Formats: C-alpha cells, structure tokens, sequence
C-alpha cells in the first residue's frame, strides 16, 4: 500500500482528488473522491474551467449506453451521457475494470474555476446512484470484477492525503480503530448518540443529532448539523468562546473572522466530541475534534491580510454531515464488507503541544437505536 | 408608471433583472432585483461569463471608500471594493442618486454562465447589509436623496415583468391588495399563520411555518419550507397526487419529472394556500398558488424531449422563502413606509379556464403573533 500512500491532493476547501485513467489508450484525469455520492462522472467537453476532459472518441473500449442523466443539486447541476469504458487508478490497485461513466456534457455551478480536478468518483452505494439504483457504482464494479477486498480507507490531510483501496495502512493512523455500523447502504449513514462541547453534552434528544440522517462525506467541506442541533451547538460554542467577541453573521457563515499571524487562540474554542453507535449493544465510542478542524484557513483574501478563518460548522435540512474538516482529524475506514466505518487518530492531523484529536472507548450508552430517524 | 411597466426581464430559473446606469458618463448594466439581500454589487472585472462590467476608471463621479467586502453564501461567494458613484434607472424614476456600490473583483459560483445580468440590486434593509448595517442600501439612499416615496412593487411574470419604484400600478393586478406586516426590517420577513393543501390544513403548530424565519425573496426561485414543514407539506401533496406516481428523488429536487406536450395534468396537483398575518388583530388573509407555480418548466434538456418540470418546493435550515415562483402569481407591494407587504392577483399570472391564483379575506385567526419564532 506504499504505492497508494500520498495518492491524493487537494484540501477541504476545494476537495481531495485522485488520479484516474479512463479509456484505451489511457486518458489521465483528476477525480474528486466523494463518499457522498454514487456516480462516476467526468467532464467530457471543453468547459473553460477544466484542465482536461474525457474524449470518448479516442477510446477503442468505450461503449455508449444510449441513455442520458440529468443531475440537479442544491446549487449545482450536471447533465451527461451514460456509457462504460475501462478505468484504472495508477496509484491504486494494479487492476483495470469496466465501469459506468457519465460523460458530463453540460453543467452549471459544478466545476470550480481554478480547481485541478475534472470529475467525481462517487463511492457511496447504488441506492443514490442517478438515474436509478441499477447504474452500478465504480466500487461495486471494482469489487465484482477483481479480487480487491470490499473496503477502502481515507486519510485526508491538508495539514494532500491517501486513499487505500482494498485495505488499511497502519502508517496512516495511531492507536486503535473503533467502528460504527453503516446504518443503511445508501449514503455512508451512521448514528451519533451523544454530543459534548468541551466536555458537556447538549443534553438534547439524540434523535435530533440524526434528523433525518447522519453521513460521512469526503465531498462536503464542513461539519453540517441539523437546524435544531446547529442552534444548540452554536449556542454552546458561542458561549464557550465569550472571552473575545465575534459577529452574528460569522456563526451563520455570512462573514469571515480574522486575527493576525499567531494571534488566533484555539484555546478560547472548545474541543467537540461526537459519540458514535458502537459495534456492541449499549456500547459507543467517541471522536474528539479540535478548533483547528472547525475553523479553516480561508487561504486568500486581498480585502484583508490576516489569519482569516471561516467557521466550519453549518446547518442542514438533510442532516448531519461529517465532512472533510471532520475527516482530516482521522483515518477513516469504509469497511463495506462488514457494514461499518472505522475511525482512528490520523497520523497527519494538525495538533499543538496541548490538546489533540482523539478516538476513545468503550462508553456505555443505552437506547442508541432510538437515536436514528425512521 | 407606464414608463416602468415591463422594465424587467428574466425568469424564476435565472432571475429577474432591471437596467441600471452607474458612473459619469453612464455605464449601462443589467442588475438582478433581489429582495433577499441589501447590497448593490456589480461585476467590475472581466469575468468571462459576464457581458458587461463596471469600469470605475471611466467615471468622474466614482469615489473609493478604501474598504473591501468579502461575501460568502451557501454555495457562492464574492469579494469586492466599496465605493460610491452616481446611479440611475433608465426605466425607473427620473432621478439620479449617489449610492454605495460594491465593485466585485472576485467571485465563485456567483454569476451564471449564460445569464444576461452583471450585478445585484439588494432591496432589503440595512441590518443584513455587508459588511455591516452602516453601509446604506440603494433604496434607503434613493428615498433619502429624492422625493421618491418609500415603496416599490414587483410583478414577476415569466408567463419579464415590472418593477414600479415609488408606487403601485393598477394595471398590474386584479381585485384588492391585502397587506401582511413586515415583522422586522432586515429581510422582508412575514408571518405565515396557517397552510392548507388543496383545502386542508397541515394542522401543525404555525410557529413551525416561520422557524426561524419567513421571507419574501425575488432572488430565490422556489418556495422553500422548513425541514419539519417540508416533510408534512410534501407528505400531503405526494398523497394528494397519488393518481400517477413519481420517484422519491423528485420530491427532494434530485431528479426532474417529465410528461409529453399537454400530458402534464395540473389537476392531480392541489392548489396551495398560505394564510398571512393581517393588518388587524385576529384577522388574516390568504394567498392561493397553482401547480403551475410549484412545477416549473426546466426549459432545455437534450437528454430528454418532454415537458420536464422541476418540483419548485424545497427545504431549509433558514426558513420559509417565498420565491419567484410564488411571486409570479401576485402583484407584490413592498410598502416600506408602512412596514407591510401587499399581495394582489397578478394581471400576468398563468391560469387555465379552471382554477386561478387568489388573494382572499378577511379570515379569523387567533394567536397569530405566537406563530413567529423568537
Ligand atoms: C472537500 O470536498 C469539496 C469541497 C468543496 C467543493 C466540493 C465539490 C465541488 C463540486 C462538486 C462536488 C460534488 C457534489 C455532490 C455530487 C453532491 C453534493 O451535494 N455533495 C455534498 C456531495 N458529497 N457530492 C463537490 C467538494
Ligand atoms: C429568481 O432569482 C434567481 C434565480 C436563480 C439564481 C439567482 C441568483 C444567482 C446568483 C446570485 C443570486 C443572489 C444571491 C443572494 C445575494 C444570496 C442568497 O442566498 N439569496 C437567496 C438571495 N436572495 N440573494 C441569485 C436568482
């Protein structure tokens, strides 16, 4: 797996991507690693933001499926043509598979102007595949057609990172891996059973933490929290960090907040602990994230010249989202074979000589199933 | 006001815009009419999507305010330089004012590729102005510096439309105007006190309809409803329209729905009535919207060749949003002088020889203040 170490580039701001090849002969593309979707979708026309695009005409092995997809998002859409071709990951397992590929022919507010990737690797399950659950996702194909074991792991750094296809690499984490069940195979849905801020639980019904969903999503930047839990969550961190003062707009992601080089004090800000359903009845474990995770460098502002961070927590109609900023603290194992997700302390998380990112257990938590929304 | 009739172009899909001139000599720009924000912000560099941009160097009257703004949104941002200059609306009142202008120098996922406007006319109040409430919005300046009465009205058609600055035009509506109080002058916040689907109330706590906000917003396409009310809302329309069947993804705005020319039956779909707090204690009125409003032509799809509409209702962490698709049924009067918003049936709404858009009252509704979130 030394092969696959450091095979990712990018950042929580713009996404993490892996190099892939598609078609015969191989056309190289940079492709967003997205555990929050299930389509393998690549730019296939000369949109001006794009460095590279898939040229089906140049591939002997391409096969048209004579079917189109139209894919709207909150504020983004794409449209494309469905087909299959031969797909490989240079710095992945040494195999080549025939995968579905959506050739993206039209899009709005999808590709990022200035980014270095040209497609999306949707790594979630068939259920949320577009247009329907009969379009086999890349990873299912990879598992079906080769002997690659049914799991992958992500270490997102932005301290790029590593995607280990088919296994786990011990160099990427410290301590022990703790596993939460995948509640259902659609998104990478999990159950948060308790939340503490600094060391004190919001003491709210845990069903709220997972209303209607909680998911792990390498293609969302932030920790996203339901309206009702975002209210409470911010209420507590806001009050936790009453040393200094910050505007109302900041907490709603409406303006950035700034300090000078070094003058950002993490320590006004509390660590955050999410307790996840464990593998055993009445057993949980917890993951603890630092302020460095929830306050992210907004790299360039010419209208300022300060350490200006954005508050990396936000609200949602669609549930908890554990995003890149949460994942950056951890080695995360998507153990599809066993319907579970493993978390360990990332060997590349950013830590002072004070606090740290932590994965701890067992804890005793009763009635954890009741925390899920049906 | 015949002057100002038909002074808008666009559609709920891409926005409605009015022609403005800025600087001396006049530089003409098309500018989004946005009752959901409070900044006058114009493209001021050659972003390639843009037809036109503000060139401050060409204006004798421009004045730099030596201050920058950085303005993040859910998925869009812009950055610009603050200044003032002389602003006019060719097909508006014959005046010219000195307004704040944010010269947009950098942006992502803000401007629309293929659109015909280059800036935003933020018509809401100082409270939500960026960077703070001391940046005087265009409309406050217009009222301060001229004798233009403190109100405007919008007729959004997309059957373009009309913005009447300083008054009301009787040709744009039928029947009577009914007024709901502006609960607070930040957004154009209102209070929905009851909701019926086809003719039956969701029977849920009205405080939910306005959690945390309800607003009128010409720069949002959809009717947006809180998570909890969106659930119930869809539950009822879904069941209302059980003649035919549509996928789960459709209702969540995840895929479009299609029929052939003429084969879309509105009549499987129920009319929707929102009851708004009235001007008098225990008095309300109601606005009734057709399926034509909540199911919007998604104009071009090459992956299909059918009447493919998108479901124009969606959920929100930030409240009810009465958007362009709601406003298209009505003449809407933003009567800032009297802290109220008037609704009447639009003389340009689209109606069969069956149902219609309606504004009706009085109704007796007790405890309407309790419907607002504090
Ligand atoms: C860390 O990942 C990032 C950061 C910033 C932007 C993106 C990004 C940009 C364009 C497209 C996508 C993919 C979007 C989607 C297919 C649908 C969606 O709403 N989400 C959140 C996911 N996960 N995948 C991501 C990813
Ligand atoms: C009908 O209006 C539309 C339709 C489609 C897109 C827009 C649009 C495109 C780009 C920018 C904006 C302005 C956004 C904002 C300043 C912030 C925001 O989130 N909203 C909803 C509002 N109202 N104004 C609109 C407007």
């Amino acid at each position: 797996f030394v092969e696959m170490v450091d095979n990712l580039r990018g950042k929580s701001g713009q996404g993490y991507y892996v190099e892939m090849t598609v078609g015969s002969p191989p056309q190289t593309l940079n492709i967003l690693v997205d555990t929050g979707s299930s389509n393998f979708a690549v730019g296939a026309a000369p949109h001006p933001f794009l460095h590279r695009y898939y040229q089906r005409q140049l591939s002997s092995t391409y096969r048209d499926l004579r079917k189109g997809v139209y894919v709207p998002y909150t504020q983004g859409k794409w449209e494309g043509e469905l087909g299959t071709d031969l797909v490989s990951i240079p710095h992945g397992p040494n195999v080549t598979v025939r995968a579905n590929i959506a050739a993206i022919t039209e899009s709005d507010k999808f590709f990022i102007n200035g980014s270095n990737w040209e497609g999306i690797l949707g790594l979630a399950y068939a259920e949320i595949a577009r247009p329907d659950d009969s379009l086999e996702p890349f990873f299912d194909s990879l598992v079906k057609q080769t002997h690659v074991p049914n799991l992958f792991s992500l270490q997102l750094c932005g301290a790029g990172g590593s995607m280990i296809i088919g296994g786990i690499d011990h160099s990427l984490y410290t301590g022990s891996l703790w596993y939460t069940p995948i509640r259902r195979e659609w998104y990478y849905e999990v159950i948060i059973v308790r939340v503490e801020i600094n060391g004190q639980d919001l003491k709210m019904d845990c069903k709220e933490y997972n209303y209607d969903k909680s998911i792990v999503d390498s293609g969302t930047t932030n920790l996203r929290l339901p309206k009702k839990v975002f209210e409470a969550a911010v209420k507590s961190i806001k009050a936790a960090s009453s040393t200094e003062k910050f505007p109302d707009g900041f907490w709603l992601g409406e303006q950035l907040v700034c300090w000078q080089a070094g003058t950002t004090p993490w320590n006004i800000f509390p660590v955050i602990s999410l307790y996840l359903m464990g593998e055993v009845t009445n057993q949980s474990f917890r993951i603890t994230i630092l302020p460095q995770q929830y306050l992210r460098p907004v790299e360039d502002v010419a209208t300022s010249q300060d350490d200006c961070y954005k508050f990396a927590i936000s609200q949602s109609s669609t549930g908890t989202v554990m995003g890149a900023v949460i994942m950056e603290g951890f080695y995360v194992v998507f153990d599809r074979a066993r319907k579970r997700i493993g978390f360990a302390v990332s060997a590349c998380h950013v830590h002072d000589e004070f606090r740290t990112a932590a994965v701890e257990g067992p804890f005793v938590t009763l009635d954890m199933e009741d925390c899920g929304y049906n």
